């Protein structure tokens, strides 16, 4: 379930938070807007970047942090704040972590790795509206 699906992506993370938000990037084209260092290559050209998997890797952290405290997927007010308070994420809507989780799931149900991608949509779903309930527009 949720709690295994975290272990399963703590447990191979940098290749995970980079898969996974290459899938959303090629997902939403548009959404390069917030990643200006990343246009013009490719997956690979932009794994082969070590600042690329560094930085996914500790988004990805943070991800499994606020899952993790979560209660049956529903993440806590403090850790949606923290997110909307962070100042590299100012400017961001719910709508961009929206995409994320989209993508996330659609990367889970295509993977031959079992994950409970139901889950993941209702913890996507119930961040987005602990997002707004803290302020983000
Ligand atoms: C639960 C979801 C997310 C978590 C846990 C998270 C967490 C983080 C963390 C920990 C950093 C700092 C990483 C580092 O040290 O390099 C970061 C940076 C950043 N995040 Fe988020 N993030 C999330 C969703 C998003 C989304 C959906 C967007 C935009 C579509 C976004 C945009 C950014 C940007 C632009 C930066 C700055 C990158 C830089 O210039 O260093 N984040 N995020
Ligand atoms: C490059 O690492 C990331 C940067 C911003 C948002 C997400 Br999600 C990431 O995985």
């Amino acid at each position: 379930g949720f709690k295994q699906d975290i272990a399963t992506l703590r447990g191979d993370l940098r290749t995970y938070a980079q898969d996974i938000f290459l899938a959303f990037l090629n997902k939403y084209p548009d959404e390069k807007r917030n990643f200006k260092n990343y246009v013009g290559k490719s997956d690979q050209e932009l794994k082969s970047m070590a600042k690329f998997g560094d930085h996914t890797e500790k988004v990805f952290n943070l991800m499994m942090e606020v899952a993790d405290r979560a209660t049956d997927c529903v993440p806590l007010a403090s850790d949606a704040s923290t997110l909307v308070q962070m100042k590299q994420h100012s400017g961001l809507t719910t709508g961009n972590f929206e995409k994320l989780f989209v993508a996330l799931v659609e990367y889970m149900r295509a993977s031959g790795q079992s994950f409970d991608s139901q889950s993941w949509d209702r913890f996507g779903k119930n961040l987005v509206s602990a997002l707004s309930s803290a302020g983000m527009k």
